[PDB]
């Protein structure tokens, strides 16, 4: 599991060739990014299945809710994304698998597929809820592409500090597994490398367990307040 | 002048009526709001002139740009706006004869004509920016219209404070006057008042001396840090 404070990096391994291409079909965020952002959403049951496997089940399509004490910017809505149309589960297992996700009891993930562009006057904003916990358990941050963009530096906060104790730009095939209750996080813009177009393709998965779920009615009540 | 607290409350004179219609004419923010902002932008010199009176000028119009230190969701780019069709010197005149601006040297101005859209599933945040100095002398914030919302609370803070001490919501035909240094400011979210769509009206009006003047390339080089 995590290494001691509470993050690690890995090495993501090859991926489905469907996945890099269908960030171009990923519709943009109304609701975060000003237009910046491009986005799709699904919710997936994670249950221990025997012999160290684990099992995923995508949920029924819902609304996607966060609280505003965890992103002022973009809590306490309800926002309307269309599904994931690929399958980020094995790249998941990665994660879950350096985590050792607690197999005790089920888990529920988010999973946003995020496109961020970049253009010469206009960098992308990755959190422009600034540094914040996302409210989750764990926190997993998969880059799949980066085409023409600096930035986009990952900076990691113990609470009440007054700067990061670690920093490092995610590279295309890594992702960073974070304790995001022990643990605050944001992320630098995304700038066009060269003053053209580029964009940043990855995907959040939060981790929380089933118990305290991030999905259904009671979860979008408490979230909207 | 704005008394002990910072602030003054202040009823506005009628306005010409081209005022209220213009707010239909203005695009969208691409830079803040996520759809739910429209917007246009001019800059002012504020020059003090005989009798007693202030004498404005429509400076060339440039992007508007502002530091992430005081608004970390829209600083630091250059935002490029449409100018203010309509004349809001008047309505400001109010404000300067309120603050009592200091005549002893020339002032410019930042002004943000702003409208802000609610509805059913989605309010219309007004400072997502959050708890907030504009990073001026002066704010001057003005209801021009309120149709069919709800929410839209000024609440003012102490320095540091973890809590508003002053909280009111302005209607038409009120401006709030503060001291933006000594006094951090946000407003909850326009709501939709029946459901439906509804929007909010205003303009907010940034004061700085002329020496300190939030325009020109010296000013965006700060502000852009480059
Ligand atoms: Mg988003
Ligand atoms: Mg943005
Ligand atoms: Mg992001
Ligand atoms: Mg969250
Ligand atoms: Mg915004
Ligand atoms: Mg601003
Ligand atoms: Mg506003
Ligand atoms: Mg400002």
């Amino acid at each position: 599991p995590l290494g001691t404070e509470g993050f690690t990096v890995i090495d993501l391994p090859e991926v489905a060739p469907d996945i890099l291409p269908s960030y171009d079909r990923c519709p943009v965020d109304d609701y975060m990014g000003n237009g910046t952002r491009f986005k799709r959403f699904s919710q997936y049951k994670l249950t221990p299945a025997e012999d160290d496997t684990w099992s995923f089940k995508r949920l029924p399509h819902r609304d996607y809710t966060t609280y505003k004490k965890f992103n002022p910017v973009g809590g306490g809505i309800r926002r309307v994304y269309e599904p994931i149309e690929v399958d980020f589960t094995p790249l998941i297992s990665e994660g879950i698998r350096e985590l050792g996700l607690d197999r005790s009891e089920p888990w529920q993930i988010n999973v946003h597929q995020n496109r961020t562009r970049a253009d010469g006057g206009r960098p992308g904003p990755l959190t422009p809820e600034g540094v914040h916990h996302d409210g989750h358990e764990f926190v997993m941050i998969a880059i799949l592409n980066k085409v023409n963009v600096a930035g986009g530096t990952t900076r990691l906060w113990k609470p009440g500090a007054d700067a990061p104790f670690w920093s490092g730009t995610l590279e295309a095939g890594q992702a960073v597994l974070l304790d995001d209750r022990g643990l605050a996080h944001d992320v630098t813009d995304v700038l066009s490398a060269d003053g053209g177009p580029g964009h940043r393709d990855i995907v959040i998965i939060a981790f929380s367990r089933w118990a305290e779920k991030w999905y259904g009615d009671e979860h979008d009540a408490a979230a909207l307040e």
